């Protein structure tokens, strides 16, 4: 119960500023079948109001305060993986393109279907506005034929203060603070 | 996990102001093999009085509280998403056509022959006439032929008031305190 | 006189806050020759602008108070159920869909060709928006060929507070005086 | 006739204790083409549930209270009374077994088709358990041959209890004033 | 310039609640080739969520003020009018299924291909909840084969509440202020 | 871990008074091949002393305090309802045939032979005698040859008083101090 | 935990009398193969210095203090019971021969590796001399050929005072506040 | 004349501070015959030093303020649209990526010949530095062969700080004034 | 998982002593396909300098306090005992030869493909020098030709105190501590 | 949740002094077909700014603190494991080629696939510079023809202080504090 935490913090935290708090899922997806060298995963994370921020390098709006949780990957995925149908290794994720922050641990052992899947080490919170993106370092790559792209699912928590009064004095009041 | 909390925060809360707290079943279920984009669940909730209400769109009656808590996946379905029969994604959740609260955690990981079945991390309230609806955010969609609808199952808490005084001015103060 | 006696009760207490007092009569039809098992009457009520609420668990508006007073049966109806052309019965009658509050006699006896048709026990009101279901529980079923749905008129007495200078909370203020 | 009273006397009685008022069907009926002497009505009460309470002498339940108040018969039982094709006579109501509360009125008269339909006396009220059981005492029994068995219905008043405070102490308070 | 004030007359009156003003797109579709009598159309409202809230008889939720400002027929369903290929008529805009509130001028004369077409009476309100229903009258119906349904676009301004502070009582008290 | 929690707070309040908790097994069979409607599974509960409480509409003896709990299927029903030999389904449990007490989510889903199967919403008490009864309400029914009935097995904690100092009122007063 | 809890529990008051706390694993077997009618299983306990109390009807020696605490399938028998080569039913617990305490839920459930087993209802404390016997009333009884006997395990935690400075004052001593 | 009530609005303000105010003409062309669905369009804004910010996502200096005032179409645009050489629909208009505020009426309709022109909803501020975008949502897309990209028109009032004596301290006092 | 709670409880009480603590791996073997009785296995344990003490019986450095923390068998192990190729059964725990301290959970149940893996209850504390057996006890032994010897590995926290200025008294006051 | 407990420790107790802390993977691989005695794996960490510290006996850069927490085995391993193509056995853990402090529970037993994955005993801390080495003793050696190496994959915690205003002696100042 990592998220719960988060998702406590959050509510506590940014009430009496005026905060919406709710928590969506992000996709990164490494494209067309990797088995060279490290690759660039296609971001797609979905908000309110079906807009689908998509592509590399998602940069945060002005008025949220992101915190990405856990990931995991769906199990014919890893089923993919055990049989070389598409790459393992591991993922980094970086903040304004220079400060890496994690390493996921090799995204094979992440898998949902078990108990004892291993989690990220900590729970990343990214201010107002920078730029978020993710890296794919691929060891033993994808050997069979008909391979398949690679997808890795993230639990985003975020914080929203755009709806609530004048957003800006509000949403760097609550990045002090919290 | 959660069902069985706020069952029992129903219980002892509404109490004071008299009414039903019982448990119902509900079905959304994207219509005709979902491969492309972002469609529809149509829900269809049953209560007490043996009446369904279909179609998108659920509006909860003038006296009664809902609770959404928990959702599952049946097995014959999660055979068919590791053969590709059905699409894959998250299921979100709004509140009054605007507001974003939940999205649940990858369909196929809330199955219920996953032995870390997961559920959803807090309750959905629906206070006196609200609109419930649904969308499905497909990733990984149905590639093989002869492809199948989605259903994932939900479970609701009622907490009905016609059994009071007045039914229209119990539940507009146990609202305010629940 | 019974119809007349919650009429001229309405029209005496729903006066000094603007009444529009008025009677309708309402249909409810068990659709295509009820043979087995419990059925479900299509409910029909024709309001002041010709507007035909028509379909199951009609919703009453949001500025009217409704009085289901009396009930009767056709003369082609009851000479189609002696001869086993359609089916018998009871009819219940239920509010929210959970609570029973009638359970009409036996609609082959409620007919008006008899000169001592049996009435209902009490004029049922129903508040401002409240589900009315009704439910057709059938005893000795239709047995010959060319059988016909079944057809039961009602009597409501409508108050309507539309009219008036005040919203949708005083038909509230005006249903907990009556 | 009595009907309406005593139903107006059940929802302004029983409604400080909490209680829920509410009407039903029985059907009493001597099996088997009655013909010479004394027999017994099978009676068949429908409460909400689908509860078919059936047999003699059946039991009030430990939180209802009954009132039996009327009775009719219909067209095609009539129809057989004065051709013979089964027995006329009158009706003796017991209550606890021991005691004789009523005899209603020459059964051939409580018919739907006459327009001086008899009705009851006074409704006679059931406390929790207490055996309601009836008898058929045959004046005229039936002659021609092809007979056919009786069949008288009536109409119950149950004043339910399950939805108060306290469903025990509530009803043991409620029997005593009404 | 009639939509511009009730869009600044919102946004002064919801700034010291709280309170999301925006503009909206409401489509009207009498399904299938209309050609005898009064039919209903499918309103279909477009929130911010991409809410397809579909099907007659939406109902306002209860933390949203709305305001229909507008109606016009786009120019390739103009030609289909005065080619006979749908129906010309007027549309009957009910608020709560009992009270007329306005009536349109004949929608193939509210075309956007002329340059002086005709416009609404009054920018019509609606509280919360409350049921906006439409029905169509038509005159002069469809005549040619392979007909057409007809569609008429309106322009909805909503004030939204959701995102205050505590949307159960906000939303009541700038309803009266407004 | 959940009958474990109502055991234990049955043997907190009825050992002051005297008591004998224990724990059965209650067995409900929809007879014979359930395929159209909703229909009445036999309630079948072992008590003490090899007393067979069998048949629809069990009263609940006048001594005992009974906890409907938990809810299961055995392996060899569940794979008669993936094959079509039995068909699938909701329970509601009715208390005095009035109530509505639980909805159980989809028998096939409750089954023993998954790791991760759902629950029950809240264990059910049932107090001095009162008449509990259930009814299946299949969706999905059964198709193939060959069918079968249902069977669906609960289990319930029972507080025993007939061996109390006197056996008479104690089992209502520690009904309601529970 | 529910046997930690007693395991903690044992150790704080068995020891200022001076007491040995430790756990074993009794086993019930039921010989050869049920397939009829109600069975006796033999008991068989591991104590501590290599002896076996073997055979039905357990003698609790004079200063020890039994407390049978939980109960479960291995997985080879689970998987014979779901072909049918073995069989199912439930397990009756009893005290001095007489006092029915618990029965098992459909031992088919409790299988080992499944998470969401449901366990014993409670542990039973067993105190100085008094008879431990077991019986299996099956139901869905042994069918295939070359058929298996049954065997449920058993988890005993023993409480021990044979080595105490007085073995007779320190039981009666210590029986009373634990 | 809803710009020059801002433009006049713009130039008392911004006075005492010293900015230099101007407008402009900033255009949205989604590129390539729009045909199936929800596109892009690359926004494309004429600033003073003959730059031309193009692509998505414009992106406000630190010492500019942004005011998008009325909206329209070229004539040989609308010619396009009616005869099917290119899609109509409606365009939304996002603040931060997220925030939507607009959603123009039917791009179709405001073609700058016709007198009888729905204009823009409101003239937005756009604050310092946050993304603009916006997206085109296509109904009745583009039919004929030979099709066209779209292209709408806005007007932009640019406030301009960057030739005060300190630009930083001139916008954020300016700000919040105006 | 016991093992992490116990190793910093040495390493925080062992520490002001001088204290050495790890952790190692012992492996306890029954030779030789065990099918009718009471077997013996051969422990052997690793200590730092490739220290094996092996055979049966091990004994305990006299500067050193261990701890047996879990257990687990690997699975071409568990699948040699559900193909009847090796002994189930559970495994006595001695100290000193005398007494018995634990009883490891039938250690089938024990394997590390069970998703709810047993582990021990509590760590069993071993001093200095104290004669630590164990004892295979079997139930359904092996029945297949060419059976297989059992293995099952443990884990132990082994505190030396070797490093300290006394090493011989340090050890007789930190047990006495610990 | 072992990773997180520690990645917490770090980021709070040098956040006083500067400190960026982030995660890293490790791996260590026993080179060329282990086959008969003990061998030594190649360690190789990859620090974030591209420089690989590899070969045996890894030396800790002067500025940085880690924490090796995490051990596992991917799943092409352990095909490999059990069939024969590459050895068994642990991996000691050792720090400045003196201490010994860990154990790896026969790395067979550690692999991904099974959903009852063992842990490591305790997470290492690791000072400024001080050697890293690890060794593999091997229990059950390659068998089978064409053999392969072993992949261990670790997960390593850094501290990093590079950006303080302080040099090396900060480092040890703050490993003063952890």
């Amino acid at each position: 119960s990592v998220t719960q935490q988060v998702f406590n913090f959050a509510v506590t935290k940014s009430q009496p500023f005026g905060g919406y708090v709710y928590s969506t899922n992000l996709t990164a997806s490494t494209s067309s079948a990797v088995t060279s060298t490290q690759l660039t995963p296609l971001n797609l994370s979905i908000t309110l109001g079906q807009i689908t921020l998509s592509g590399n390098s998602l940069v945060i709006p002005a008025t949220q305060i992101w915190y990405l949780t856990d990931a995991y990957v769906s199990v014919p995925d890893y089923t993919n993986i055990t049989n070389g149908a598409e790459a393992d290794g591991v993922i980094l994720i970086y903040k304004d393109g220079v400060k890496l922050m994690l390493t996921t641990p090799l995204i094979s052992s992440m898998s949902i279907s078990n108990p004892a899947r291993t989690h990220l080490a900590q729970a990343v919170k990214y201010s107002p506005q920078s730029i978020l993106t993710m890296y794919f370092n691929p060891t033993k790559p994808a050997t069979a034929s008909t391979s398949y792209p690679n997808t890795v699912y993230f639990t985003v928590v975020v914080v929203d203060f755009s709806y609530a009064q004048n957003p800006a004095r509000a949403v760097v009041s609550a990045n002090a603070v919290m």
